[PDB]
């Protein structure tokens, strides 16, 4: 889930907005735009998009029309860092898993803070 996972990405950057810092970034960091990344932190947004998704494909959810950014979330929150769920069929848990280990690449990865704002031009 991505409103779900949106609590503890603003424990995960101590921070401001949990997106908007990515929403148009580089190219498209979590939300916004489409094509390819620029950053190693754009890189896990052009995989949350395609570990996000496969939820619709899932061999624990079989079912078309789950939406890319939905389904999981039972978590915590420390210094910045959280958990996921307490439950796990991979409908909710396989999803859980692709935005932690994205609040891990968006709260610390091999960071740059520095192409924001931007663009799909000179960026994408
Ligand atoms: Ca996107």
């Amino acid at each position: 889930a991505l409103w779900q996972f949106r609590s503890m990405i603003k424990c995960a950057i101590p921070g401001s907005h949990p997106l908007m810092d990515f929403n148009n970034y580089g190219c498209y960091c979590g939300l916004g735009g489409s094509g390819t990344p620029v950053d190693e932190l754009d890189r896990c947004c052009e995989t949350h998009d395609n570990c996000y998704r496969d939820a619709k494909n899932l061999d624990s959810c079989k079912f078309l029309v789950d939406n890319p950014y939905t389904e999981s979330y039972s978590y915590s929150c420390s210094n910045t860092e959280i958990t996921c769920n307490s439950k796990n069929n991979a409908c909710e848990a396989f999803i859980c898993n692709c935005d932690r280990n994205a609040a891990i690449c968006f709260s610390k990865a091999p960071y740059n803070k520095e192409h924001k704002n931007l663009d799909t031009k000179k960026y994408c």
